[PDB]
């Protein structure tokens, strides 16, 4: 193994490494790296305040697994840091683990780390990732808009300012909020709504200008630079700031906790499986975008190995961010060291900026969460969905309403088990046509026509648009019975009628057959022998001959009755 | 509402009493009923004796469901009763939660009976079946070979005369048994091994004969008339007898115990998932042999309302028997009047027979069991497996070693995800085909002839040959983005060359598309814009041109890229 083929197989990092353009690309990572890292400093400090954790902690989160991701990401440009979904999932274990403790929390959450980078670099080695994608997009849409809504519910307490029943359902939420109401404070709210107006006007103006779209970044930033000043200038009575930060970057530390890691392996799956739906679907659409390859094993490898080594460096779990890897998209970014580059704005933070962090009022850091998940409560996605599959309305509308009102828990397992059903129902009612002319198809509704000769009395000529395995036989056996059942009422009725004699099965579409299916039909042969009906093969697949002649099917039921093609099967059938 | 319809919908057993022609079915169903009432009578109790519970419970669980089942039951051929996976799950549960009440273990089984009949009532009326009906047939035979030897290892105990560790795994058991060893008694299992040789021999000579096919019933009585006498004339001192019956019909009492009732939910659901698989299969397959309709949904519902009842009137859950019911098959039954006179039998004995019963030795109910369950090991299914599709031998090769050597429920989670990850799987890797020239087909393995003109240089024809929905969307926007990865490669190299400049879409057998269909369908010709490829659809089904133009895809494409065929949509797109 050389030094070339071997280095690049453990840093893909140099898969842009070697094919690097100085001159512009230099640049443009730069000033993307520069806008990531602007926008990510708040939003970090921010979303580990929605976890739960010190805000500090959200820097951590950002400081060495990018770092790590740089160096064993395929993403170039993916932005890897906290996230509003994740840290609202690590929220909900720990409070459902810990109270009030401030320390078990923080071994927990880095515990929680370190099992979510195990678990996607298992699911990243074994390529297991399929497992997962079946859930349809409707019922992610539909959790993400509710948690997106919980989320906003739970930090509207920093506005209000008084603390607030903790869950993670909107009734005790809104509950505790009207028992609260005596506690109001005007300083906090009109802080925190001034700030949120602020952020999402600059937001709109961005989004809808083409040029001036840098404000999207630096509207996090901006808010806390405008917060901090009238708490400098006014100083309001009733308003609370982060406190003292400690400085320094973070230092190596095995975790402490592994008592309670059974607890967590239900979260660290959930978020893995998070990782698994959002965040490599992000890469891959950036990486069709921009033109690049991308697999969504290698992927999960390097997302798992930066979770590992981040908790290694005291941080909890990192993932894909749909708003800052877009803003790195717009930014042209072109390499990943547009990641590199933002981490080490965020270590400069943890060595020059963490002093003056301590100015920052607690109501701007909630109206940027509120800001970040307003625009995850994504309703278009539903009109669209009212608009085209009443279906997939109903799934999104059912896991929203379930999540809102229901756990967090009981939602992802509501959409997992209808997104199962659906998978079941669909797999278990394969589509079977009953041809009609020879070189003919489905004669309900794809032709009708009639070249002066379309179907032949006594003959039923049967194909399966499936390939035929343990989940569909049950259905397509049902199905070649209800020709039994006709000849059965034929029978039963006052006078002497049998107009199914033959049954010609078209094994064209049927790509491969298990044991299951060789089963059933030597069963099926047998009923029609019974019922004096014969059974014939059409177009076996290579495949699937090879398996019925394995099966001894072909010894049952007579190798005269198999062909190649529907013409001669028909032609023998009538003489 | 007429009586003559109300009747038929409410009590299915009218639609054999209207056609009944008393002559000949008069007395098949006498005889039949009378052999199944023998043979069941001792493989009651002696199934009982397996549950944990005393024997008599097995007589009680034979008497009123059979009435009722006769009266609700859509089978005409199906016996109702204790079977020896149902009690061995009973038992498991039962001695999860109970160690030696003894008077515990009756309420608990009733009800479990009566959550097993609620949930197969719910299941029956919602037509929730096909939702189990995925679990491959292999996977389940291999958990029924593993039940019965764990069974037989179960039951040596009273052959062996001294009380064993009670464990479902073959382990804890093996050590037990060599553990007490140094108890060892001759007579119980000199008694043991030679009602099991009799009864072995009895079947074995039924059924190789085709007239003395009645020894087969005939055996588990014929042992037990054979032990007693022994018991009645040596009268051996370490054997044990059943002692004490109570005398009498069960009383109706409801159940006592909702205490436990959650406890209970995951067996009440575990044995009806098996009267899904096995005891609604055997009615099927009896209903095609015997030439009349049945459905999974009607027989459903009538195993769980005599479930109801049985649990109303002392007994635990009972379902379809493979050996009964075959019995039945062969004895010429007809009618399900056969059941009828079957639960008289029963009657006769919990007013007549139990006096007498008190005599029966407890290792010949062993020897029954012993010898009811060695045709349940169904090795010949392996060896098939191993001969046709060495997947499923791995299925059930895993599933019967894990049940073998784990728990019952852990096997039976096992089976279940397996079965779920091969669902899951093909639903998620549909087949796709490169097509060659117009009429034609896949050009890998299907058709490699050349009509003087087969493909054409930059147009690629792609059929997918599936429905297109949310699980497999991921897979098929995979593959055509394979064609913008040739494009990007093309470009990036040394030379000038695009050989991809239309891709033609065969949607003929795709039956019906969703919503992520369309949305990926619209990324896609987008991603073509960008990288200058031509989308276009080529034989658009009904269903699915109005979900197309419902989305709004037909605007964004064009409705000049739409035709009916591939031939003119190649000839535009080479013009
Ligand atoms: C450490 C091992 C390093 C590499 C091993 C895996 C390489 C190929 C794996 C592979 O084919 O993918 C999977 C099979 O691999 C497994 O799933 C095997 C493990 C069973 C898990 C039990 C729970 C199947 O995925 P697919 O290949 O994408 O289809
Ligand atoms: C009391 C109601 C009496 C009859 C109601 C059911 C009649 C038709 C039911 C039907 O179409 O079958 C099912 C839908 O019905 C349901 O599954 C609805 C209940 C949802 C369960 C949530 C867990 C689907 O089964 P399918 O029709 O066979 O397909
Ligand atoms: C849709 C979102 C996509 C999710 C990806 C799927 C990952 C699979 C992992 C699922 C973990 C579910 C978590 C918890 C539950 O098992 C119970 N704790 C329910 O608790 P209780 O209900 O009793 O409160
Ligand atoms: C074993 C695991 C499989 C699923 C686990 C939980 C399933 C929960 C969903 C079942 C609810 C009932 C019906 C729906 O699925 C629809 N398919 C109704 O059928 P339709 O309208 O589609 O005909
Ligand atoms: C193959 C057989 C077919 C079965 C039909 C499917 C019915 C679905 C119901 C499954 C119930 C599973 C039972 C128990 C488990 O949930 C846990 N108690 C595992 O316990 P633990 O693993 O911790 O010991
Ligand atoms: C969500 C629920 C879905 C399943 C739940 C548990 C799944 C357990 C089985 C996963 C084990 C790994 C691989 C096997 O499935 C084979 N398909 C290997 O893949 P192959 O050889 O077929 O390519």
């Amino acid at each position: 193994m050389r030094l070339v083929d071997w280095i690049d197989t453990l840093f893909p990092c140099f898969r842009w490494i070697r094919t690097y353009r100085w001159s512009e690309y230099f640049k443009l990572d730069l000033m993307a790296g520069i806008t990531v890292g602007i926008m990510l400093v708040p939003q970090a400090m921010s979303y580990a305040k929605l976890a739960g954790l010190p805000p500090i902690y959200g820097l951590y989160s950002s400081f060495v697994p990018v770092f790590v991701y740089a160096i064993f990401g395929s993403s170039r440009q993916l932005a890897i840091g906290p996230v509003a979904l994740v840290s609202l999932l690590v929220s909900n274990a720990l409070g459902g683990i810990a109270d009030t403790n401030e320390e078990l929390h923080i071994e927990l959450a880095i515990l929680l780390a370190l099992l979510v980078g195990i678990l996607e670099c298992i699911m990243g080695l074994l390529r297991l990732g399929w497992l997962i994608r079946f859930i349809s997009h409707s019922v992610i849409s539909g959790f993400t808009s509710a948690s997106a809504i919980v989320i906003g519910l739970s930090q509207i307490k920093y506005f209000l300012g008084y603390s607030i029943a903790r869950s993670s359902k909107i009734v005790p939420i809104v509950e505790s909020i009207i028992a609260g109401a005596d506690k109001f404070q005007w300083p906090p709210f009109v802080m925190g709504s001034l700030i949120l107006v602020i952020l999402q006007v600059m937001k709109h103006v961005g989004k809808a200008k083409k040029e001036l779209q840098f404000l999207r970044a630096a509207a996090p930033l901006t808010g806390i630079v405008l917060g901090t000043t009238i708490a400098k200038v006014f100083h309001p009575p009733s308003i609370s700031l982060v406190g003292e930060i400690p400085q320094g970057l973070p230092t190596f530390s095995f975790p402490r906790s592994f008592d309670h890691a059974k607890t967590l392996l239900p979260t660290s799956a959930l978020i893995t499986g998070v990782a698994i739906l959002e965040s490599v679907g992000i890469a891959k659409a950036l990486a069709a975008k921009n033109r690049y390859e991308l697999d969504s094993n290698s992927e999960l490898f390097g997302l798992g190995v930066a979770n590992i080594l981040g908790s290694l460096f005291s941080a909890y779990p990192a993932t894909g961010s749909f708003s800052r890897s877009a803003v790195n998209n717009e930014s042209e970014a072109k390499t990943g060291l547009s990641g590199l580059i933002t981490g080490i704005i965020i270590g400069c933070s943890l060595l020059f900026l963490t002093p003056m962090f301590k100015y920052i009022p607690q109501c701007a850091l909630a109206a940027i969460v509120i800001s970040a998940v307003s625009g995850l409560v994504d309703y278009d996605e539903a009109i669209f969905l009212w608009r085209v599959d009443k279906r997939d309305f109903s799934l999104w509308t059912i896991t929203s309403t379930i999540t809102l009102f229901f756990g967090i828990e009981i939602g992802v397992l509501v959409g997992v088990g209808f997104s199962l059903a659906f998978v079941i129902h669909e797999s278990a009612n394969p589509h079977i046509a009953v041809l009609g002319r020879l070189p003919g198809t489905t004669v309900y509704r794809n032709i009708k026509q009639y070249p002066e000769a379309y179907t032949y009395n006594g003959i039923v000529i049967v194909r399966i648009d499936s390939p035929i395995y343990f989940a569909n036989i049950s259905y397509i056996k049902d199905r070649l019975r209800e020709y039994e059942v006709a000849v059965d009422k034929y029978t039963n009725r006052g006078l002497e009628v049998d107009r199914i004699n033959f049954v010609i099965l078209e094994m064209s579409p049927v790509t491969h057959i298990d044991s299951s299916a060789v089963e059933a039909l030597k069963e099926l042969y047998q009923e029609y022998k019974t019922r004096d009906i014969q059974l014939a093969i059409s177009n076996p697949n290579k495949d699937v001959h090879l398996t019925i002649a394995r099966s001894g099917m072909v010894e049952l039921v007579g190798k005269e009755w198999f062909f190649v093609r529907v013409h001669d099967a028909v032609q023998v059938c009538l003489q």
